[PDB]
């Protein structure tokens, strides 16, 4: 739980469709996020180079915010107003879910999961193998989480796609 992951999960439960970069900064969990970030780029400057604080928080904050946008995980809707589009997030890791709860009911311990597939199903051209992962990854934690009995362990390799690995309880 750190990053973009930790910003990523306060996006994905918001409830809006959309929300405007502006609002999404004055929110006080995700203040905490870049804050962090925050403190990593004072440490980082170069020497003689010496930004205010709040220089580094905001931008801690939009390379927190760029970090999804390139994984495809959030959609920049309209650049002038700097909105995003929520939405391909909360898609994702619904698609996610589902993959999850069905190859437990079917049992399949080790299972494929293209990107293009991914793209065609949803209709997002710009996730990212990475962004596929980091959604997997954190239903993976949360299905392991509401379902002891029946996911013992899990894992996620790489291709281009991820293969899915699951291993069961009883």
């Amino acid at each position: 739980t750190s990053a973009k992951s930790n910003l990523m999960l306060i996006l994905l439960g918001l409830q809006m469709k959309e929300i405007s970069n502006s609002d999404l900064y004055k929110l006080k969990e995700v203040r905490s996020v870049v804050t962090s970030l925050a403190s990593f780029l004072f440490q980082q400057q170069n020497v003689g180079v010496m930004k205010s604080f709040d220089s580094l928080e905001k931008e801690a904050f939009r390379d927190l915010v760029n970090r999804l946008v390139s994984q495809g995980l959030i959609g920049l809707k309209d650049k002038t107003s700097e909105t995003f589009d929520l939405l391909p997030l909360k898609n994702l890791f619904e698609y996610a879910e589902k993959r999850i709860s069905v190859l437990m009911k079917l049992q399949c311990y080790t299972g494929t999961v293209q990107l293009s597939h991914v793209q065609e199903k949803l209709h997002l051209p710009y996730i990212t193998t990475n962004g596929i992962v980091d959604v997997f990854k954190e239903c993976l934690k949360r299905t392991k989480k509401q379902y002891p009995e029946v996911l013992k362990n899990w894992w996620i390799d790489l291709d281009s796609g991820i293969l899915l690995h699951l291993e069961y309880a009883a």
